[PDB]
């Protein structure tokens, strides 16, 4: 029974990632990674040698989303009360003054101390990268506090409303703002600013302005949210409809010495190292490469389609814009034949295997440039737009990542000649979670039945020492896992109560900072990511 494993699951999670430096006064905190062996939970190694526990709120957004759907599931409130608990416990303890919360990318609580910390010396700011923190909850516990968050968030990253100028950092401890009453001139694309609008920020801010909306009706939040989405609408080619990454370009402050020092104040960081052979439209918001493009065919789509579905008629435009990309990314990027995505720049140019000619933002000389397989988070994508949009396009895209991953064959059409592989073995909880939205939008059996099997190989495979991993040999296990999520929406699914679970939108947490070696040497650019990808015996390696 899939809910008896994730409820004994989040036991095992209120046991052993639980606050034991307290005695019988423990805070309601969780760390963030445990070894499901010992219990030993993950720790950031500082300068000095002193660790502490990593206690990352940003990074626990998915188990608050498990502890709320579990709750409904089962009808037992204890785990909904806990999560309630945490967030109470941030709003009172981790609030600063602007209304920012200590944590994401670069600061965090120690749960041994229950002191904030800050890993990265030039970045003690907050930073949310496809974040997508889960704002209901918060607002149920305290809308006041949580409406404070997301204005102050708005306040410390865009850095001139005027123009949309916005960062990936936000300072702490700065006055509020005009805020939505900032006066706004549009700008021609790819103006040159100091802030770097990247996309994978970009995606939280438009994210939290919504939901701001959502439960405050605050018309300001919501007219700024699609504003910002717009901003990396209009900058797309106009020809191919790829893009953007970012709606920007660096302002150059200095002429560039060294090709590997890619210091933003040289100047588009593309145009260094692809200018030369491409010209002009080598910009960084039109690298459409790996990882970028996932942020933006990826994590902003999932985004986009739920939020442009719950506005109704005043999201129209934004489920355009959004089926739109995915359809100008499959068209110009995907090849069927194999299964993979062209790197590619927005103007429609193929860069697949080609050699990098010097060094740069994008790799060192030699680097090539290779087609790269489509995962499951695009079959999601492509999924759920197929859903709004029946096009035969977005249709191929999904039925060409299910084939190479092992599931068979989705139909031509859903529900049209479909052969699922039954004997899957395939255990990724993207590919249920996207299964389950095949089934939700189609009706179709098979597409359900495939799931349950995922379901099955995760809880086989997966299901770990009480824990989720990817694998046997992983040293620590993420309670942020979203192994169990795909089990709760199998579930909700079954039971015909899909609202039981919150959306999924594949955020997720980091916390990065320079990390203490055993030799005493600081490993710069450390991320909790690199320490949750080790087996048992390894250690972080020379970056």
């Amino acid at each position: 029974d899939r809910l008896t494993v994730v409820k004994q699951y989040v036991d095992n999670v209120l046991n052993k990632a639980s606050d034991t430096y307290h005695g019988d006064k423990p805070s309601p905190l969780l760390a963030d990674g445990v070894d499901p062996r010992t219990g030993q939970q993950l720790e950031w190694i500082f300068p000095d040698g002193r660790r502490a526990v990593l206690s990352n709120f940003s990074a626990q957004q998915n188990l608050m989303r498990v502890m709320s759907g579990l709750s409904q599931l089962s009808g037992d409130p204890r785990y909904q009360k806990r999560a309630e608990d945490i967030v109470r416990y941030h709003f009172q303890n981790y609030q600063d003054p602007s209304g920012l919360l200590y944590w994401g990318g670069h600061r965090f609580v120690d749960l041994k101390t229950l002191q904030p910390e800050g890993p990265s010396e030039k970045e003690m700011v907050h930073e949310l990268k496809n974040a997508y923190p889960y704002y209901d909850l918060m607002f149920s516990v305290d809308s006041d506090a949580t409406a404070r968050f997301i204005r102050g968030f708005w306040n410390a990253h865009v850095y001139d409303w005027r123009i949309l100028e916005t960062s990936r950092h936000g300072e702490y401890g700065k006055p509020m703002g005009a805020l939505w009453e900032s006066k706004f001139e549009q700008q021609p694309p790819f103006f040159a600013t100091k802030g770097l609008s990247f996309l994978n920020a970009g995606n939280d801010l438009i994210y939290s302005a919504s939901l701001l909306y959502k439960h405050q009706q605050d018309q300001g939040a919501l007219t700024w949210a699609k504003r910002l989405a717009d901003q990396y609408v209009l900058p797309r080619d106009a020809k191919t409809g790829l893009g953007v990454y970012q709606f920007t370009q660096a302002l150059k402050r200095e002429e560039p010495t060294d090709d590997a020092d890619t210091h933003s104040k040289f100047g588009d960081r593309a145009q260094r190292q692809f200018g030369p052979e491409f010209g002009p439209t080598a910009l960084e918001g039109n690298m459409m490469l790996k990882g970028r493009t996932s942020t933006l065919y990826s994590e902003n789509a999932l985004m986009q389609l739920q939020l442009g579905k719950d506005l109704g008629p005043q999201g129209q435009d934004l489920l355009k814009w959004t089926v739109d990309g995915l359809k100008a990314f499959a068209k110009y990027a995907y090849n069927d034949q194999d299964n993979t995505f062209r790197p590619m720049i927005a103007n429609g140019q193929d860069l697949s295997n080609y050699t990098l000619p010097r060094d740069g933002y994008y790799g060192k000389k030699g680097t090539v440039l290779k087609p790269y397989k489509a995962g499951n988070e695009f079959l999601i994508s492509y999924a759920r737009a197929y859903a709004i949009d029946n096009d035969p396009l977005l249709w191929k895209v999904a039925r060409g990542i299910a084939n190479d991953q092992g599931l068979g064959d989705i139909g031509t059409a859903p529900g049209k000649e479909v052969k699922v592989n039954m004997d899957t073995t395939n255990s990724d909880p993207y590919a249920l979670f996207a299964l389950l939205d095949l089934y939700h939008a189609s009706q179709v059996a098979d597409y359900r039945k495939l799931a349950e099997k995922i379901g099955d190989n995760i809880i086989k495979i997966r299901y770990i020492d009480g824990f989720f991993m990817a694998s046997s040999d992983r040293q620590y296990a993420d309670v942020d896992a979203i192994e169990p999520y795909a089990l709760l929406a199998l579930e909700a699914s079954l039971r015909n109560k899909p609202q039981a679970v919150a959306p999924f939108l594949n955020g997720a947490g980091f916390t990065e900072g320079a990390y203490r070696m055993d030799d005493g040497s600081a490993r710069v650019s450390t991320r909790d990511n690199e320490l949750f990808l080790l087996n048992v015996g390894e250690k972080l390696q020379p970056n």
